[PDB]
């Protein structure tokens, strides 16, 4: 997260860290046994870390749970990042509490201008690298269809939306991938891609979760 702020410990209680001996992606808890992340975050040996603030210190309230299933959208395309979504099942259910909580799936798609909360342990710099220990937050609006396609012509599918700031300075970045875009209490986006981070005229691109609610429910019920 570039140009954001320290969230505060466990202020984003649905935010998880995906760990493979290091933090490599984010995700969102949607029930005590399932996490929503990005398909480009797939790998084997995923450990899900819930209740995190400082990812480099055991502070209390952490739950480490291995993934027992990682389900990439069958129609995920790694070149276009269309359908950049993955469902991860926990080997055991998480213990739900004020610091470890699920986030609601949306009832409807959000509209342009809608202000959202984007969070992660990703890169905090626009050029060069700096990774934080504690969770970072960014408030960002969803942008219009037209501006999004203007910014990335021929690359925006009906499963992507843009959010952020055309003026540069504030964005998600590498490491934030798979993390939440939450708007009005609902999971509307997944950190997916963009050109660089926080560059002018290149806003973040996010998986449009409202298009997958049925998929998510049908898949979970079947697994
Ligand atoms: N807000 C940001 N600027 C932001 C930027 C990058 C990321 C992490 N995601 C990525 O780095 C992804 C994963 C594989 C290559 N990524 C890309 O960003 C590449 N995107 C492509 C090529 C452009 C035309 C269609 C889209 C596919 C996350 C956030
Ligand atoms: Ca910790």
């Amino acid at each position: 997260i570039v140009g954001g702020y320290t969230c505060g410990a466990n202020t984003v209680p649905y935010q998880v860290s995906l760990n493979s001996g290091y933090h490599f992606c984010g995700g969102s808890l949607i029930n005590s046994q399932w996490v929503v992340s990005a398909a480009h975050c797939y790998k084997s040996g995923i450990q899900v870390r819930l209740g995190e603030d400082n990812i480099n210190v055991v502070e209390g309230n952490e739950q480490f749970i291995s993934a027992s299933k990682s389900i990439v959208h069958p129609s995920y395309n790694s070149n276009t990042l269309n359908n950049d979504i993955m469902l991860i099942k926990l080997k055991s259910a998480a213990s739900l509490n004020s610091r470890v909580a699920s986030i609601s799936l949306p009832t409807s798609c959000a509209s342009a201008g809608t202000q959202c909360l984007i969070s992660g342990w990703g890169n905090t710099k626009s050029s060069g690298t700096s990774y934080p220990d504690v969770l970072k937050c960014l408030k960002a609006p969803i942008l219009s269809d037209s501006s999004c396609k203007s910014a990335y012509p021929g690359q925006i599918t009906s499963n992507m939306f843009c959010a952020g700031y055309l003026e540069g300075g504030k964005d998600s970045c590498q490491g934030d991938s798979g993390g939440p875009v939450v708007c009005s209490g609902k999971l509307q986006g997944i950190v997916s891609w963009g050109s660089g981070c926080a560059q002018k005229n290149k806003p973040g691109v996010y998986t449009k979760v409202c298009n997958y609610v049925s998929w998510i429910k049908q898949t979970i019920a079947s697994n």
